[PDB]
């Protein structure tokens, strides 16, 4: 039984998330690479699989927002300054999820990389704001990332309230560019999914930030107020989420077989949308109908999530910017360039405009504000690989 | 865009009366190294499935179970085995690879994958004789005995040893199941259930009087399957499959088990030794009842026989191993090929 090796590393919160943060040269040599040995080195530091659901052998928390690892690298590719790797870490099974981006983690992949060696010294002022150009490497996306800067370090606190995260931070600007998957898989802004036996229901499926099903409240009896504790018990509700979900990815052409939905729980999300309403938000704000554009709730890995997914915040602008789409029309239809929506913590804005270019819409980018901070920083430990 | 396809060192081999493709886990793409979806995904592809045609034309599967299968081998690091076994049975139809089970046909071809691989230490390899290769059954957690026949350093595969079920001969490899029985033989505490011997030895068995299902326990695969669980009669005479007469006299009992199979499984073989073994089971009772320490049993394609003796002490029966005699070949030996993952 030899010692724990130690790994360098940072915990941060990224927006409404928080993650253990790696630069690739720190890792074992074995874990530089994609593979086994770089998958059983985040199982382990997260602390999965864990039979128990609790996540108390390792430094996750036993969520989709505390599951989850970063690794972060100078980038080669032209006009980028550091390359992102991000790894959704299962709770229950032997498994580290690489197929989409942390949109919350995006957050504070910018930070890290200032402070961690990643950026090119001449594009970091000694005040002002340093532009981070992130290759999002599980997507193939451009991120930009304005971190403030103040004495040659990252500006980490402020006064920027983000609806999730507890005390106020910095405020990071972040643009997600040319969101649009590499827009409309099936080619229509709406259509039916036809669930045999269980219904029929209208659905935007879209590819931005990350594919995403948006169906009506309405259509499943809930209004668009409901918090955690309205769905995350109710198992038959939890079910027809994931039929309906398995179901557009079928129609969205991400699975052949229905089946292969079971083994694909990371995309594509499934949230649902309506017009503005009132809500006490988990924290006890009231967020008032007039304070929201429209209301958006996701799923997350099965469960209502606690807030909104970052690429879910992606995917409901680019949505919103689109005439016709669920979305959109939960909005009030016609053109829209931001969309301020209610989610079970409070609000976001996204902004998103779009443009006709050839008689079809094209979107630039995706922006919204987060904040970021470092919770802890030094090595974690596992036993010996 | 769109890149090449991959290429993954295989061999594709018949063990028994069944066919399968054969890899060395440091062999396979290192996402598949490990279970998990990833490797579930390449040995699809490498099968052909999930295939809504059913025919399988697009892999190396042969649009049957006993065709669409796929083995991981590697060296083992347990205390007395030699070789680990990992047996994948691969859906035709949907998108998933089971894990649950022994393939027995396939395991005579492990021992000599084994040893034409590097997977036992040479040491133990005689250069002329046979190589007793010791495996440990991952699905299942049990030690299978494999003694395959060396010529010159490397594996015997021809001979005139003939399997009903295996068009042509090849050389015998005699395969010991120890302790087959699982860590119980009779989950129900009980010989005969509500009327069906339930048991769990090979692989997890549920045997039927042929009579209370409708049959005769002569049938062919035309008589049921455009119409583990099996049906057991007492010996009768029918042309097998391949038209050969198997005459009641040549058998103790008859055994058929589910599609029909086209002769029998592996475990079920084991079953099968095993439930006659012990008095009072619907296969005892098939062939005649009494103590039994080996019964041969006919399926559509023609007989096998099984050994399994079991021992009574303070009214409980164990039994030590189950042995029948298999034979293996290697069809094609190289790289198989699947797009990109
Ligand atoms: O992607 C998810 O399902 C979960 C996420 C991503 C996000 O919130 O941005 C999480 O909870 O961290
Ligand atoms: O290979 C098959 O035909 C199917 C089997 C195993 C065997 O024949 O040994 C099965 O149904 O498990």
């Amino acid at each position: 039984f030899p010692p724990q090796i130690k790994v360098a590393a940072t915990y941060m919160r990224g927006g409404t998330s928080k993650g253990v943060f790696f630069r690739l040269q720190d890792l074992p040599e074995a874990a530089q690479v994609p593979g086994p040995a770089r998958d059983a080195l985040l199982l382990r530091v997260i602390g999965s699989p864990d039979p128990y659901a609790k996540q108390i052998d390792g430094m996750g928390g036993a969520t989709s927002s505390t599951s989850k690892t970063v690794i972060l690298s100078h980038s080669s590719k032209a006009n980028h300054d550091v390359d992102y790797l991000f790894g959704q870490v299962s709770i229950d099974k032997p498994f580290v999820d690489w197929s989409g981006n942390c949109g919350n983690l995006t957050a504070a992949v910018g930070a890290f990389a200032i402070s961690n060696g990643l950026i090119d010294a001449a594009r970091i002022p000694r005040n002002g704001v340093c532009t981070v150009r992130i290759w999002q490497a599980n997507i193939g996306k451009t991120i930009i990332a304005h971190v403030p800067i103040t004495d040659g370090a990252v500006q980490e606190t402020g006064d920027f309230e983000l609806d999730g995260v507890t005390f106020p931070a910095a405020e990071v600007q972040i643009e997600f560019m040319n969101p649009a998957a590499d827009m409309f898989p099936t080619g229509n802004l709406v259509d039916v999914l036809e669930v045999p036996g269980i219904g029929r229901f209208n659905a935007t499926m879209i590819n931005a930030g990350i594919p995403t099903i948006f169906i009506n409240a309405e259509d499943l009896g809930y209004t668009g107020t409901e918090l955690q504790d309205d769905i995350n018990s109710d198992n038959a509700a939890l079910a027809k989420f994931e039929t309906i979900r398995a179901h557009g990815a079928l129609r969205m052409g991400l699975i052949k077989h229905i089946d292969e939905a079971a083994s694909r729980q990371h995309t594509p999300k499934i949230a649902f949308v309506a017009p503005p309403k009132s809500y006490a938000s988990s924290s006890g704000k009231t967020v008032a109908a007039e304070d929201v554009d429209l209301l958006v709730r996701a799923l997350s890995m099965g469960k209502l999530h606690h807030a909104m997914m970052g690429t879910a915040a992606v995917a409901i602008g680019t949505a919103a910017a689109i005439p016709g789409t669920l979305v959109n029309l939960a909005a009030g239809g016609g053109e829209k360039e931001a969309v301020r929506f209610g989610h079970p913590s409070g609000t976001l804005r996204v902004g998103a405009q779009a443009v006709q270019e050839n008689g079809e819409w094209t979107v630039i980018k995706a922006i919204m504000s987060r904040s970021a901070r470092v919770l802890m920083e030094g090595f974690v430990r596992v036993p010996k690989p």
